[PDB]
């Protein structure tokens, strides 16, 4: 319906500014674009299913998003990846396993404080009727 899709726009616009909040961080500035393979050739090898900022607002505006729960996965999906391909002890891994965590926690603390639960509420039930 018309109204069901002013509740989806009201969505995107909340998940594009939490995303932006996020870009702009100079901690999150490795989750910002996709790996270089000049840069990091064995990247493609580790990961199987990449993913950052870039590519998570290239999907708010495909409307791929219909609740925060559908974009929780890819904030996931950015620090698992994180993760797993710095799973050493060296210090360059540490640092970015750090600001792998602190992406999630961030994303995950603003959501529980600005998104209303009623909000995200009615999104999955949108979404769960059709
Ligand atoms: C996006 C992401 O997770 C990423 C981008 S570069 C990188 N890791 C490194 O550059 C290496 C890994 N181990 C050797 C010392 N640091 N990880």
């Amino acid at each position: 319906s018309m109204q069901e899709e002013d509740t989806f726009r009201e969505l995107r616009i909340f998940l594009r500014n939490v995303t932006h909040r996020l870009a702009i961080d100079k901690r999150f500035r490795v989750f910002t674009k996709p790996v270089d393979p000049d840069e990091v050739p064995d990247y493609v090898t580790v990961i199987k299913q990449p993913m950052d900022l870039s590519s998570v607002i290239s999907k708010i505006d495909l409307h791929k998003y219909l609740t925060v729960k559908d974009y929780l996965r890819d904030i996931d999906l950015i620090c698992s990846n994180a993760l797993e391909y710095n799973p050493d002890r060296d210090p360059g891994d540490r640092l970015i396993r750090h600001r792998a965590c602190a992406l999630r926690d961030t994303a995950y603390a603003i959501i529980k404080e600005e998104l209303d639960e009623d909000f995200e509420q009615l999104c999955e039930e949108i979404q769960e009727s059709r």
